[PDB]
């Protein structure tokens, strides 16, 4: 099936340009999906009518309502236009976070894109609170788009976790392939680069282990690793040029990569809470953010379960 | 009583320096008070283990903690020597942040210490996820500690919300300067200033009201609001020139205030889901907090739950 056919941007109240919006619309072109253009406003409208009697507190409340819309509406006049479907939704909430959950959830959308900040090319993208909860709670794929625009030639670069979860497969590795498989191909035919972390014991506390040889038992580890990059790579047709196995936790080997490669966009899995290797994986996936130049997609296991109540 | 008499100063594992330890044995020298150097390693040790029997593994384990204790130690080394009480404490943890809260209520702490950084004078300070949660979750004063100096002079500003509270009275606007009035004393009498944010509906939104004079409803909040700021000040005997009233919410008003006065630290208050206002306060907090400069400082309410679970 055609991927990310309803795309909900979340709209950024603080300026009028909208990369979010800017990169569905590319996508719109590219996959022909539909847009909701959407604006959770914290709800500072108590604070905000001081004084004012219920009738009139309703009537602000939907006057910035109205007029938020015309300004989104402002901002996308000419893909309106042009005949992209975008539909456009404001609301107050208490919650931002969960508005844009809920609304992902009630309007089965299957992606979700968020424009974030770059203040200096050579500095990480900086991710607000909003943005972290998102990232961990979100069902659907986030798409966090940088304020500053793809290297040419940009890789998309996928982190795999390799180490065994025998008795157990893991599929998330396939998801995260695949996806970003089909995503490259319609960017521009974006070359799609793998990278397996293989993090050991410090040198100078496992040589305390007896008759233990601390660089033979990482050269084990690296063997394994390459072993199962190259199952993967296989199992996609991707060849061994484009993968890359490396000594260390995630966050000490995919931003520099990334940065060598100048990738244009990194793709991340997490799981809920239920999962295996869900406190690990949830926590490396926030220490590479962290670190991050460049754009972040998050993708989820099928059966993921927000922890976001529905009303 | 005598304030922070047991810090908690959370280690940053990445690098050698500790801002946040180096801020700690400062207070212990002005106020007296005691340091627990606490690192909550997030818990990558079996995936740093692959192959290794249980007690190897165990022994890994340990062999890292007694290896960063030993480094923390080396860090902290002419403290030590010097008579300052440093106790270091190592663990394992699957969320540091649930790890930091835990060592707060079982340790009696007071205060929780911790860096973060500032890649550039002119841009905000990076908050981590980590970060984030403490702030929202944590029951004892966060000190946000940025790795960078204060500005000779510099001010301490709080952020007080004046909008009335009727039928109840707001004790978190006197906690906050109650505790920053202490606290700026000690750190070279710093210079306390107060800051009420004020936000109304837009004009050209409540121009729309029948009979309506937005320009004169404006100047009404606006004359609430010194009154109430008079008030609180009278009750601290502060200096009307150091207090400030001016229109917007409070993220479009205090960091350009922050930086007119360079502030050395912006103190923030916020509460729990139950408290009034529960919701404003923490996203405009988050708000502000986004734009800062400077040092961060929040203290909640003191019978504030957190939502950590204790064991």
């Amino acid at each position: 099936m055609a991927m990310y056919q309803n795309m909900l941007v979340v709209i950024d109240p603080n300026q009028d340009d909208q990369p979010a919006l800017r990169r569905a619309v590319y996508l719109h072109q590219r996959i022909g999906g539909k847009i909701k253009a959407f604006l959770p406003i914290y709800d500072f409208s108590y604070e905000m009518t001081t004084l004012l009697s219920p009738d009139e507190r309703t009537a602000m409340r939907q006057g910035v309502i109205s007029q938020r819309t015309a300004w989104i509406r402002e901002q996308a006049k000419y893909y309106l236009e042009a005949g992209v479907p975008i539909e456009i939704k404001v609301v107050w909430h208490n919650r931002p976070f969960e508005a844009i959950i809920q609304e992902v959830i009630a309007g089965s959308h299957d992606l979700v894109l968020k424009m974030a900040h770059q203040a200096d090319r050579l500095e990480a993208v900086i991710f607000t609170p909003t943005d972290w909860h998102l990232l961990r709670k979100c069902p659907s794929p986030v798409w966090m788009v940088k304020d500053q625009p793809w290297p040419e030639g940009g890789k998309a670069l996928v982190a795999v976790n390799l180490a065994s979860e025998e008795p157990y497969h893991n599929a998330l590795n396939e998801k995260l392939v695949k996806e970003t498989l089909q995503l490259a191909e319609q960017v521009n035919h974006t070359e799609v680069h793998l990278v397996g972390a293989y993090p050991v014991t410090p040198i100078n506390i496992a040589i305390e282990l007896p008759e233990f040889d601390p660089s033979v038992y990482n050269d084990a580890i690296r063997g394994q690793h390459l072993l199962a990059m190259k199952a993967l790579r296989q199992k996609f047709s991707i060849d061994e040029k484009v993968t890359h196995v490396e000594k260390g936790l995630p966050e000490e080997v995919i931003p520099d990569l990334a940065e060598h490669l100048q990738a244009g966009i990194v793709v991340l899995g997490t799981v809920g809470r239920t999962g295996l290797s869900a406190a690990f994986l949830g926590n490396t996936a926030e220490q590479v953010i962290d670190h991050l130049r460049c754009d972040l997609l998050v993708i989820k296991p099928d059966e993921y379960q927000t922890p976001v109540e529905l009303d």
